[PDB]
């Protein structure tokens, strides 16, 4: 909207890839992000100067609650830094959510679940990302994920074939993709965009999985099954590289990550 002041980076190189070992664009255009293909101090003008508040939501039930106390303690160190965030902890257990410091500008709500409005998103955050627990932040994670709509590679089918998705593939489950379709394998632990996508994504997948039940069948990987059909059929604005959710305990750190910024705990 409002004009970027005077900045002094590095000139882009229209003759030199930022990365020749990795796809950093889809088909439909959508930016994949790597570490090297964006300039984070930009980004940051261009979105600050919106004044962009980002919520974080995150489930905590029976025994994940004690994840929250490590995930929010290192999500105030690489989450959003510099920007507003607010933190959406849904759990059965409020009184056992951990008191975290938080960083100015940012805020936390504790949401007791087994059962209780998706308005209250639409007036206090601009974008939603939504994320398992049982993780912790272990380098910048930025408003360069943030898009309309977005995705994040699966750690371990990043380099497979799309016949190697472990999709839903039976015809009777609504998740149904058949072998020869599919872009990628995104996990369902990771994913965002403005609040309006995230809302018909998760209202989608609601109904959907409604429909399965009904029809007495559970999709392979629940959630995830149904994620990966939405996705196919709305494709995400951006799509984020594994770097975003890995597993290093099980997937080591191979040279075409050049970082690792938010693991799963072992
Ligand atoms: O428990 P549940 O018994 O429903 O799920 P589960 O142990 O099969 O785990 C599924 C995955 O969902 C995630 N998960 C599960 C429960 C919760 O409150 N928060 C959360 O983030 C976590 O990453 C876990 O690995
Ligand atoms: C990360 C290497 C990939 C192979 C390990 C099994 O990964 C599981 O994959 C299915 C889909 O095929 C689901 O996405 C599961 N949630 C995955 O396991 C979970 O995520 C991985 C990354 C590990 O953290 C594992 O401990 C989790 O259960
Ligand atoms: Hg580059
Ligand atoms: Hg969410
Ligand atoms: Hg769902
Ligand atoms: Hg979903």
């Amino acid at each position: 909207m409002v004009s970027l002041p005077r900045m002094v980076y590095p000139q882009p190189k229209v003759l030199t890839p930022c990365r020749k070992d990795v796809l950093v664009v889809t088909p439909w255009l959508a930016p994949i992000v790597w570490e090297g293909t964006f300039n984070i101090d930009i980004l940051n003008e261009q979105f600050r100067l919106q004044n962009t508040t980002i919520g974080l939501t995150v489930f905590a039930i029976k025994k994940y609650v004690a994840f929250l106390k490590l995930f929010l303690e290192t999500a105030e160190k690489h989450f959003m830094v510099g920007h507003r965030v607010h933190y959406y902890v849904f759990t059965d257990q409020p009184a056992a959510v951990p008191r975290v410091t938080l960083g100015t500008g940012r805020q936390l709500s504790v949401l007791e679940v087994r059962a209780y409005c998706e308005r209250r998103f639409l007036s206090e955050v601009d974008y939603l990302v939504c994320v398992d627990v049982d993780m912790e932040f272990r380098d910048h994670v930025g408003v360069e994920i943030l898009t309309p709509l977005f995705g994040t590679l699966h750690p371990g089918f990043y380099g497979s074939s799309r016949e190697a998705f472990t999709y839903e593939r039976r015809p009777q489950s609504q998740a149904y993709i058949p072998k020869d379709e599919g872009d990628f394998y995104y996990l369902g632990g990771f994913f965002g965009g403005s609040v309006q996508e995230v809302q018909r994504l998760t209202r989608a997948c609601h109904q959907a999985m409604m429909v399965d039940q009904a029809n007495g069948i559970e999709a392979v990987w629940h959630d995830e099954s149904h994620l990966n059909k939405y996705l196919l059929r709305h494709k995400p604005t951006k799509v984020l590289s594994p770097e975003y959710l890995w597993d290093q305990q099980l997937l080591g750190w191979p040279a075409v990550l050049r970082k690792l910024r938010f693991t799963a705990v072992p």
